[PDB]
């Protein structure tokens, strides 16, 4: 199981591990001053508050800055394949819990997809399950 981890840099359970170098997720880095929900077209302070970074969930609902735990890396045990989207807008590049870089997009339905960073893997992963109701961290501002 992927661990989730606290506003502090610290995992609520099991073992941390780092983030892919080339991620656009940079730690350690401070947020949580609020939940403070946008958009894709708004994805980032700004009008609407203080930014940490972009943060996205199954809905999909996305953050400017998030308290609760989040993932550090996508839980990839709640990811399917599915089926390449022609309509996407990339927003960052995240660390799977495989410890690989993936290439984050939402797709015009709004769902959450990933796709290997490095050439082999043409396919498209999609975030089926909502199950612990965290966000990813996906960039730091």
């Amino acid at each position: 199981e992927e661990p989730v981890y606290d506003a502090t840099g610290k995992p609520l359970f099991g073992d941390p591990s780092e983030v892919h170098p080339q991620s656009t997720l940079k730690l350690p880095h401070d947020r949580g001053r609020g939940n403070i929900k946008t958009t894709l077209k708004n994805l980032p302070g700004n009008h609407l508050g203080p930014v940490s970074g972009i943060y996205v969930k199954p809905g999909p609902v996305f953050y400017q800055d998030y308290m609760g735990p989040v993932y550090h890396r996508a839980p990839l045990e709640f990811f399917s394949e599915a089926q390449f989207c022609e309509v996407t807008k990339r927003i960052g590049r995240v660390t799977g819990s495989d410890g690989r870089l993936y290439h984050i997009y939402v797709c015009i339905d709004g769902c959450i997809l990933l796709k290997l960073a490095k050439r082999g893997e043409p396919r498209t992963l999609k975030w089926i399950r909502n199950f612990t109701d965290c966000p990813l961290w996906v960039t730091s501002c």
